[PDB]
């Protein structure tokens, strides 16, 4: 049985995440109180995927969709019917209160940013693989020539204007991030990256310190953080559908299914 291949234990990610949040309702809704959900990090987590996926030994990951695992390894998603994840989650751009009209020009640019997985997979892989995320960004926009014009459309250019983008440090969001810097940057922008944490993030935003970040991930990853700040910030745009989350084994691991496939 899948408690008895894994000794009751899911591998999860950093403590104070969303999906870790998420999977505590999920133990919860599926009454699996005497399971052991790890707490770990994603650089920790996806190593010991890595040590389990090549000895062929069973293992119960929090994974989340938008993300280079699914492509380095053949894994699955266990169903959630009560969707204790929620659904339809997106990741949307949002601004300080009141950057729309200090600088109309930036956010055009922002609101008009979307992509797909895979082309953020694009540069998540090789980023893993060790290449300069701000060299992979330049790549991607003299690569992918028609999509850059789809967002700078109707957008004019400027000389030398400041500008701070908050990101959190996920692989995905280190991919957005700094692609869209480089757009700003040839655009002849003046792009700062701050890097901090979501609450930070979500504080930096909401307090005017920072301008813009495509690190919100709603409505289900960050409920708390936006209900928060609820009339103190801007969303202008979804830069990404379709992102799912939860548990997640191997392939090879046939027998294992949904989460209910837990209980027994
Ligand atoms: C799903 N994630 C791992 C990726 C971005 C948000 C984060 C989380 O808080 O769960």
């Amino acid at each position: 049985s899948a408690a008895e291949q894994v000794n009751k234990t899911i591998i999860g990610i950093d403590p104070g995440s969303g999906i870790m949040s998420l999977t505590d309702k999920a133990m919860k809704d599926y009454d699996l109180n005497d399971w052991t959900l790890i707490s770990a990090s994603s650089a920790a987590m996806t190593a010991t995927l890595k040590k389990s996926y090549d000895r062929k030994k069973p293992i119960i990951i929090t994974g989340w969709t938008p993300h280079w695992m699914f492509s380095r390894y053949k894994l699955k998603y266990l169903d959630d019917p009560k969707q204790s994840y929620g659904s339809a989650e997106e990741i949307h751009t949002i601004t300080r209160k009141g950057f729309s009209k200090e600088q109309p020009n930036a956010a055009k640019l922002l609101s008009q940013f979307k992509w797909t997985q895979d082309e953020m997979g694009e540069i998540m892989i090789k980023v893993e693989e060790g290449e300069k995320p701000a060299k992979v960004a330049a790549e991607y926009v003299n690569k992918h020539k028609d999509q850059i014009a789809e967002w700078t459309k109707g957008v004019q250019k400027v000389k030398g204007d400041k500008i701070n983008l908050a990101y959190v440090a996920w692989d995905s969001e280190i991919a957005s991030t700094n692609v869209i810097g480089k757009v700003l940057e040839d655009l002849g922008y003046e792009v700062t990256l701050t890097q901090v944490e979501a609450g930070p993030m979500w504080t930096a935003i909401a307090t005017g310190s920072a301008d813009a970040s495509l690190s919100a991930w709603l409505p289900n990853t960050h409920k708390a953080y936006a209900a928060k700040y609820k009339g103190k910030y801007d969303d202008i745009g979804t830069s990404m559908t379709g992102v799912k989350m939860g548990l997640v084994v191997p392939q090879y691991m046939k027998n294992v299914n949904s989460i209910e496939d837990l209980k027994k």
